[PDB]
Protein backbone atom coordinates (compact mmCIF):
# COMPACT_ATOMS: atom_id res chain seq x y z
CA UNK A 1 0.00 0.00 0.00
CA UNK A 2 1.07 3.81 -0.79
CA UNK A 3 0.47 5.19 2.57
CA UNK A 4 -0.70 9.16 2.57
CA UNK A 5 1.90 11.29 4.81
CA UNK A 6 -1.11 12.02 7.35
CA UNK A 7 -2.22 8.23 7.36
CA UNK A 8 0.90 6.72 8.25
CA UNK A 9 1.19 9.74 11.01
CA UNK A 10 -1.90 8.44 12.18
CA UNK A 11 -1.00 4.32 12.02
CA UNK A 12 2.48 5.17 13.69
CA UNK A 13 1.20 7.43 16.82
CA UNK A 14 -1.51 4.73 17.25
CA UNK A 15 1.09 2.07 17.79
CA UNK A 16 2.73 3.84 20.42
CA UNK A 17 5.62 4.95 17.54
CA UNK A 18 6.05 8.74 18.79
CA UNK A 19 8.68 8.61 21.15
CA UNK A 20 9.66 5.11 20.97
CA UNK A 21 12.95 4.69 22.48
CA UNK A 22 12.98 8.80 22.91
CA UNK A 23 12.41 8.78 18.79
CA UNK A 24 9.44 11.59 18.33
CA UNK A 25 6.75 11.01 15.48
CA UNK A 26 8.04 13.53 12.96
CA UNK A 27 11.80 11.25 12.69
CA UNK A 28 9.44 8.16 12.20
CA UNK A 29 7.45 9.93 9.21
CA UNK A 30 10.66 11.41 8.05
CA UNK A 31 12.47 8.13 7.44
CA UNK A 32 9.66 6.53 6.29
CA UNK A 33 9.03 9.28 3.29
CA UNK A 34 13.20 8.78 2.02
CA UNK A 35 13.75 5.29 2.72
CA UNK A 36 10.41 4.06 0.55
CA UNK A 37 8.60 7.12 -0.50
CA UNK A 38 5.55 5.34 2.51
CA UNK A 39 5.29 2.71 0.19
CA UNK A 40 4.67 -0.76 1.98
CA UNK A 41 6.29 -3.11 -1.04
CA UNK A 42 9.48 -1.30 -2.01
CA UNK A 43 12.11 -3.47 -2.30
CA UNK A 44 15.99 -2.58 -2.54
CA UNK A 45 18.51 -4.93 -3.32
CA UNK A 46 22.22 -4.15 -1.99
CA UNK A 47 25.34 -4.85 -3.33
CA UNK A 48 25.90 -7.42 -0.39
CA UNK A 49 23.04 -9.97 -1.24
CA UNK A 50 20.78 -8.57 1.02
CA UNK A 51 17.30 -6.78 0.48
CA UNK A 52 15.88 -3.93 1.99
CA UNK A 53 12.07 -4.76 2.81
CA UNK A 54 8.91 -2.07 3.47
CA UNK A 55 8.26 1.03 5.00
CA UNK A 56 11.04 1.38 6.75
CA UNK A 57 13.38 -0.54 4.20
CA UNK A 58 14.64 -3.33 6.61
CA UNK A 59 17.81 -4.95 5.93
CA UNK A 60 17.55 -9.01 5.51
CA UNK A 61 21.14 -9.03 6.40
CA UNK A 62 20.51 -8.78 9.72
CA UNK A 63 16.62 -8.40 10.57
CA UNK A 64 14.19 -10.85 8.88
CA UNK A 65 14.60 -14.00 6.73
CA UNK A 66 14.36 -13.96 2.94
CA UNK A 67 15.83 -17.23 2.34
CA UNK A 68 18.87 -15.83 -0.35
CA UNK A 69 21.30 -13.02 2.25
CA UNK A 70 24.08 -15.11 3.27
CA UNK A 71 24.53 -14.98 6.93
CA UNK A 72 21.65 -13.58 7.95
CA UNK A 73 20.84 -13.77 12.02
CA UNK A 74 16.78 -13.02 11.53
CA UNK A 75 16.72 -10.89 14.84
CA UNK A 76 13.22 -9.57 13.88
CA UNK A 77 12.08 -13.48 13.95
CA UNK A 78 10.29 -13.05 10.93
CA UNK A 79 10.13 -13.98 6.76
CA UNK A 80 11.28 -10.42 4.64
CA UNK A 81 7.62 -10.80 3.03
CA UNK A 82 5.73 -10.12 6.35
CA UNK A 83 7.38 -6.52 5.92
CA UNK A 84 5.89 -5.91 2.59
CA UNK A 85 2.02 -5.96 3.95
CA UNK A 86 -0.64 -3.11 3.80
CA UNK A 87 -0.89 -3.85 7.56
CA UNK A 88 1.89 -2.04 9.48
CA UNK A 89 1.37 -4.50 12.59
CA UNK A 90 4.94 -6.68 11.97
CA UNK A 91 7.15 -3.84 10.09
CA UNK A 92 6.46 -1.56 13.44
CA UNK A 93 6.75 -4.14 15.98
CA UNK A 94 10.44 -5.03 14.09
CA UNK A 95 11.28 -1.37 13.61
CA UNK A 96 10.59 -1.20 17.63
CA UNK A 97 13.32 -3.83 18.00
CA UNK A 98 15.63 -2.39 16.04
CA UNK A 99 15.69 1.15 17.46
CA UNK A 100 16.57 -0.55 20.41
CA UNK A 101 20.17 -1.78 19.51
CA UNK A 102 23.03 0.79 20.25
CA UNK A 103 22.81 3.28 16.86
CA UNK A 104 19.21 3.78 17.36
CA UNK A 105 17.90 5.34 14.71
CA UNK A 106 20.85 6.00 13.13
CA UNK A 107 20.38 2.65 11.84
CA UNK A 108 18.60 4.21 9.14
CA UNK A 109 20.64 5.54 6.53
CA UNK A 110 17.94 7.43 4.55
CA UNK A 111 17.42 9.06 8.53
CA UNK A 112 21.31 10.32 8.70
CA UNK A 113 21.02 11.57 5.78
CA UNK A 114 17.69 14.11 5.53
CA UNK A 115 16.49 13.66 8.96
CA UNK A 116 19.32 14.18 11.78
CA UNK A 117 19.55 17.51 12.69
CA UNK A 118 16.65 19.15 10.52
CA UNK A 119 12.94 20.68 10.99
CA UNK A 120 10.72 17.98 11.00
CA UNK A 121 7.45 19.77 11.67
CA UNK A 122 6.68 19.84 8.23
CA UNK A 123 6.42 15.74 8.06
CA UNK A 124 3.10 16.13 10.58
CA UNK A 125 1.49 19.34 9.79
CA UNK A 126 -2.10 19.07 9.30
CA UNK A 127 -2.29 15.81 10.17
CA UNK A 128 -3.76 16.82 13.65
CA UNK A 129 -1.75 14.00 15.91
C1 LIG B 1 16.81 -0.52 9.13
C2 LIG B 1 17.96 -1.48 9.01
O1 LIG B 1 17.80 -2.61 8.57
N1 LIG B 1 19.16 -0.91 9.22
C3 LIG B 1 20.45 -1.54 8.99
C4 LIG B 1 21.11 -0.94 7.77
O2 LIG B 1 20.20 -1.19 6.70
C5 LIG B 1 20.34 -0.28 5.65
C6 LIG B 1 21.31 -0.60 4.46
C7 LIG B 1 20.84 0.55 3.57
C8 LIG B 1 21.20 0.18 2.12
O3 LIG B 1 20.50 0.89 1.40
N2 LIG B 1 22.55 -0.04 2.04
C9 LIG B 1 23.33 0.41 0.83
C10 LIG B 1 24.49 -0.53 0.61
S1 LIG B 1 24.79 -0.95 -1.15
O4 LIG B 1 23.47 -0.92 -1.71
O5 LIG B 1 25.56 0.21 -1.55
O6 LIG B 1 25.11 -2.35 -1.10
N3 LIG B 1 19.30 0.60 3.71
C11 LIG B 1 18.90 -0.02 5.08
C12 LIG B 1 18.07 1.04 5.83
O7 LIG B 1 18.71 2.30 5.91
O8 LIG B 1 22.23 -1.76 7.41
C13 LIG B 1 23.17 -1.97 8.38
C14 LIG B 1 24.54 -2.34 7.89
O9 LIG B 1 24.99 -1.32 6.94
C15 LIG B 1 22.80 -2.14 9.78
O10 LIG B 1 23.57 -1.49 10.79
S2 LIG B 1 24.26 -2.37 11.81
O11 LIG B 1 25.62 -1.93 11.93
O12 LIG B 1 23.27 -2.77 12.79
O13 LIG B 1 24.20 -3.72 11.33
C16 LIG B 1 21.42 -1.53 10.17
O14 LIG B 1 20.75 -2.65 10.77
Amino acid sequence: KVYDRCELARALKASGMDGYAGNSLPNWVCLSKWESSYNTQATNRNTDGSTDYGIFQINSRYWCDDGRTPGAKNVCGIRCSQLLTDDLTVAIRCAKRVVLDPNGIGAWVAWRLHCQNQDLRSYVAGCGV
